[PDB]
């Protein structure tokens, strides 16, 4: 059912809360036993947000392979994403180990380091060219190469060096800096333009490892980004674009990470971005 028509029908009937609870009720429940081991307590930001065992990313080390991160593999769309929490003071070295091992080209950050007067994630990248960062626990060096600051987002070029082999790679950091402290953006224009800049970079393409996407918990804003990208890609691949069912795509993605889309307002915003995004691509 043309999702724009369903959209107006839910708005007029004021039933976003009911639609959102139905998704919550139908969503997959898989074990997360590795996340709950006592040795991993200081590797989780939130007690109620854990990666499933079946889809978790493993660190390549025999000591402790755990990170709060999930592989979202979208079979029909032919896109994969790694969704993860904002790094903690004791997991910044793990974070960059994962980027290195998974062969990612891009990191997408949808939060500010401080929001609502509290820290939402560690300062995990260097702010000045001449002050690089060394992660002694994982043997990596990270240097800021360039920074481009725009009204709604910042793009950074970073150099990651594996100190063990002296290999280097260029990583692109896409930082959406204007998501409001409360609620969702009033217009999906800045977010869709941001999505379009990540795509244009190559960061989402199959010649690279999966893009790493985070916010504070890695389920809410992070969920909105992947859901919008996958829905738009399906609407361009299929003969009948009106067959793309956002609710069904979200439940497929919830097979791989719990809690994607955290509020009925985030669900409404996800609809708005896809609907308004399709008509801009199709030529209009
Ligand atoms: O002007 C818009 C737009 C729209 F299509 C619908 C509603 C409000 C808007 F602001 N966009 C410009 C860049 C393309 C991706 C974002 C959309």
């Amino acid at each position: 059912m043309e999702m724009e028509k369903e959209f107006e029908q839910i708005d007029k009937s004021g039933s976003w809360a009911a639609i959102y609870q139905d998704i919550r009720h139908e969503a997959s429940d898989f074990p997360s036993r590795v996340a709950k081991l006592p040795k991993n307590k200081n590797r989780n930001r939130y007690r109620d947000v854990s990666p499933f065992d079946h889809s978790r990313i493993k660190l390549h080390q025999e000591d402790n392979d755990y990170i709060n991160a999930s592989l979202i593999k979208m079979e029909e769309a032919q896109r994969s994403y790694i969704l993860t929490q904002g790094p903690l003071p004791n997991t910044v070295g793990h974070f960059w180990e994962m980027v290195w091992e998974q062969k990612s080209r891009g990191v997408v950050m949808l939060n500010r380091v401080m929001e609502k007067g509290s820290l939402k994630c560690a300062q995990y990248w260097p702010q000045k060219e001449e002050k690089e960062m060394i992660f002694e626990d994982t043997n990596l060096k990270l240097t800021l190469i360039s920074e481009d600051i725009k009204s709604y987002y910042t793009v950074r070029q970073l150099e990651l060096e594996n100190l063990t082999t002296q290999e280097t790679r260029e990583i692109l950091h896409f930082h959406y800096t204007t998501w409001p402290d409360f609620g969702v953006p009033e217009s999906p224009a800045s977010f869709l333009n941001f999505l379009f800049k990540v795509r244009e970079s190559g960061s989402l393409s199959p010649e690279h490892g999966p893009v790493v996407v985070h916010c504070s918990a890695g389920i809410g804003r992070s969920g909105t980004f992947c859901l919008a990208d996958t829905c738009l890609l399906l609407m361009d691949k299929r003969k009948d674009p009106s067959s793309v069912d956002i609710k069904k795509v979200l439940l497929e993605m919830r097979k791989f990470r719990m809690g994607l889309i955290q509020t009925a307002d985030q669900l409404r915003f996800s609809y708005l971005a896809v609907i308004e995004g399709a008509k801009f691509i199709m030529g209009d």
